[PDB]
């Protein structure tokens, strides 16, 4: 149920996705991340951004406290936000989500995307900031010597970005993974096959098609779940197009999240592991890729580090 990673440690393959938008209350992340430890998810995906680590730290604390698991049998990651990489910046952001989190480490700390801000304009672009990644890098080498998080690794990041990484004078810890938007219409098979090169893990988010915020997924863009092939491979296997799009990153070696804040779907996605999809099943799904990232804003495409 688990891979190694290149620093030893052991990742779930299966994760739960816990961001929700604005205007779902914050009390509904504790809540949803105890059903979703209740159904047996194991790893759970935060970061400061989500605003939400108090909640997914409270809901940890109390399957502890109430004997369901113990805290080595969770693996939970949180993120550095964008406005916090200049180097002196990194710990002390580590330290914060800790402590919202109410944890003594984290299993994983990711640079949450290569886009740097200074620590909007009239024009409604991020206002970048110009750092280089390998001086942050260090930064998070230096939190996992400190104990803080037992693994670092990355986010968003392309080839390019992630050899400027692996190439740096001096470099202590490769990163363990890149997690990145990765579905059947945006497979990344040529980064997969660079990360799995390196020995470094690609973690698919929005494996479902993602929430479609309005602020930067265009609502014309064709719902992953609606997709033809996806519902007819569902009737075929009698599972659901969801179950499909999860058990396709499985099958090519890629860890997958699923976001869920619904009761009856948060046990449903954990049957990823008991069913298989046979070699023409993933060709017809592999036949799917069209190159379309759901993240797609003014917003962010014009930052000097945009990964697309
Ligand atoms: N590193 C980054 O830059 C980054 C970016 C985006 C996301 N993430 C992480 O990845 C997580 C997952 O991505 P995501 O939030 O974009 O969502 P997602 O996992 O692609 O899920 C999209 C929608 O699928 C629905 N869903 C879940 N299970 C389903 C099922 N069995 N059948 C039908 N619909 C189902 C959910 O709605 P209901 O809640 O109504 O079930 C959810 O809103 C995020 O929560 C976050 O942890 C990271
Ligand atoms: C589908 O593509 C994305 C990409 C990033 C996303 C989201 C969706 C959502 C919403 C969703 O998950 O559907 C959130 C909240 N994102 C962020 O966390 C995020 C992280 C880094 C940057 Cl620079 C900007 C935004």
């Amino acid at each position: 149920q688990c891979v190694k990673l290149n620093d030893g440690h052991f990742m779930p393959v299966l994760g739960f996705g816990t961001y929700a938008p604005p205007e779902v209350p914050r009390s509904k992340a504790l809540e949803v991340t105890k059903l979703a430890i209740e159904a047996g998810f194991r790893h759970i995906d935060s970061a400061h951004l989500y605003n939400n680590e108090e909640q997914v730290g409270l809901a940890i604390r109390s399957k502890i406290a109430d004997g369901s698991v113990k805290r080595e049998d969770i693996f939970y990651t949180s993120k550095l936000w964008s406005t916090f990489h200049r180097p002196e910046l990194v710990r002390p952001a580590l330290e914060n989500s800790l402590k919202k989190a109410q944890l003594d480490y984290v299993d994983l700390y990711l640079i949450h995307s290569p886009m740097s801000l200074k620590p909007t304009d009239e024009n409604g672009k991020v206002i970048f900031d110009i750092v280089d990644l390998c001086t942050t890098w260090e930064a998070m080498e230096k939190c996992k010597d400190a104990g803080l998080a037992k693994s670092i690794g990355v986010s968003n990041f392309n080839r390019r970005q992630l050899e400027m990484i692996l190439n740096k004078p001096g470099l202590k810890y490769k990163p363990v993974c890149n997690q990145v938007e990765c579905h059947p219409y945006f497979n990344r098979s040529k980064l997969l096959d660079f990360c799995k090169s390196k020995d470094i893990v690609l973690v698919a988010y929005s494996a479902l098609g993602s929430q479609r915020d309005k602020r930067w997924v265009d609502p014309n863009s064709p719902v992953l779940l609606e997709d033809p092939v996806l519902c007819a491979l569902a009737k075929k296997h009698k599972r659901t197009p969801a179950l499909i799009a999860l058990r396709y990153q499985l099958q090519r070696g890629v860890v997958v999240l699923a976001k869920s804040y619904n009761e009856q779907r948060i046990r449903q996605n954990v049957q990823v592991f008991e069913f298989q999809l046979t070699a023409e099943d993933m060709k017809a799904i592999d036949g799917l890729d069209r190159n379309l990232h759901y993240f797609n804003s003014d917003s962010f495409a014009s930052h000097p580090n945009y990964p697309y």
